[PDB]
């Protein structure tokens, strides 16, 4: 089973790995490196830097974070290798991605697990927050963040590749769940870490006017497709509104002191940007786009509801990932703490989503984290767009 590396061990290889390239290239400073090489190594040595800066400012007991996000670092570079070699030039015949994999101990025999994979790529997106004003992308870039020797297209090339690369871990591991766990989902167990903030589910106005406004959308679809129930629509459209409707039910069981209304609103309406991104999938478009489908009811009712095309990009997430935590917290059954009655991690065998004919839970949950790296991506991708034209005010 895979072991990591420890903080120092880390640190000291990798500035034997700058040496080792700058000799091999015969410069003397990494910014006298050619590209892509030159941005890689930059890159790593303000990460390295960061990170040392805020174990000196925090003290803290342990480095295990910070080890993850150095592992999270080094392999984002990997990938960004493997990006930008020739044709028929095999990673493993490149100096840095082998001089990276060396230092984090991964060979073809010990490779880490997909939860430390996982592990690797959520605490360096986290850990990428610090250019941000107050670690909140709604207020933009820093006006001096630990990135700032990198070009603004090159951070948003490295950020937008690791939430690529949290992505595909989610995937993966999701790809390889079994769904035969026997436990049965206990709702009112279920509790948030951070409340949402009231002003993102403000714009819905109050719960019951939620589930109001899907009501009203449900009877326009049944009318205008001259159908008296749900279950006579399309196989997809009917499970996109069982859907929501599962879930509207299940959250209305919770009492308010386990779940207040405010967290209900802002799960039902990441379901909704769930089901709105199914749709516009069926007409080629990207789950979060906000081109007007006038086609289909539903897709048009959620996005009026959900007020899509003015709602930003970190809210979307924020909603998103709220409907994630809630979803997996019912259908998927993990290893408990005081417990030892579950061995790993599945997907229970019934859940409240399992008399819904033709569901794709896993398609679901894929597309989730989908959604979840396009606002990551958005986000940043307006940061640098903002900062740009600030610095291209003074030209």
């Amino acid at each position: 089973t895979f072991v990591l590396k420890e903080f120092d061990a880390l640190k000291s290889h990798f500035n034997d790995t700058v040496k080792i390239i700058l000799q091999r290239e015969k410069k003397d400073k990494i910014e006298d490196l050619p590209n892509p090489r030159k941005e890689e190594l930059q890159f790593l040595t303000a990460v390295l830097n960061q990170l040392e800066a805020k174990i000196d400012e925090l003290k803290p007991r342990s480095l295990a974070s910070y080890v993850h996000v150095f592992y999270g670092a080094m392999l984002l570079v990997c990938k960004d290798v493997e990006n930008n070699l020739r044709v028929m030039e095999k990673k493993e015949n490149s100096l840095l991605f082998t001089r990276l994999m060396d230092g984090m101990g991964i060979s073809d025999e010990n490779i880490p697990t997909s939860e430390q994979n996982i592990m690797f790529y959520r605490g360096l997106n986290k850990f990428l927050n610090f250019i941000y004003e107050s670690n909140d992308s709604r207020k933009g870039l820093k006006k001096e963040h630990f990135l700032q020797v990198l070009s603004l297209k090159k951070i948003y090339s490295l950020a937008k590749l690791s939430y690529e690369q949290e992505e595909a871990a989610e995937n993966n591991a999701l790809a390889k769940l079994t769904a035969d766990g026997k436990t049965k989902a206990n709702a009112n167990s279920f509790h948030v870490e951070k409340p949402i903030d009231s002003s993102i589910v403000e714009q819905f106005k109050s719960w019951d006017e939620m589930k109001g406004a899907l009501h009203q959308l449900i009877l326009d679809e049944l009318s205008d497709k001259n159908v008296a129930k749900i279950s006579a629509l399309s196989q997809a459209r009917s499970a996109q509104l069982k859907f929501l409707q599962t879930m509207a039910e299940q959250l209305d069981k919770i009492p308010n002191q386990s779940l207040e209304p405010s967290e209900k609103m802002a799960i039902l309406a990441g379901a909704m940007y769930i089901v709105r991104g199914q749709i516009a999938q069926e007409y080629g478009k990207d789950p979060l786009s906000n081109d007007k489908i006038s086609a289909t009811v539903i897709h048009t009712g959620l996005s009026t509801i959900l007020h899509a095309n003015a709602d930003c990009c970190e809210d979307k997430e924020v909603l998103i990932a709220a409907a994630n935590k809630f979803i997996r917290h019912m259908v998927i059954e993990r290893p408990e703490q005081s417990n030892k009655k579950i061995t790993k991690e599945s997907v229970r065998e019934n859940n409240m989503f399992s008399d819904i004919a033709g569901f794709q839970l896993i398609s679901v949950l894929t597309l989730i984290q989908n959604m979840i790296k396009t606002c990551r991506t958005d986000a940043i991708e307006a940061c640098v767009t903002k900062r740009k034209e600030e610095l291209e005010a003074l030209k």
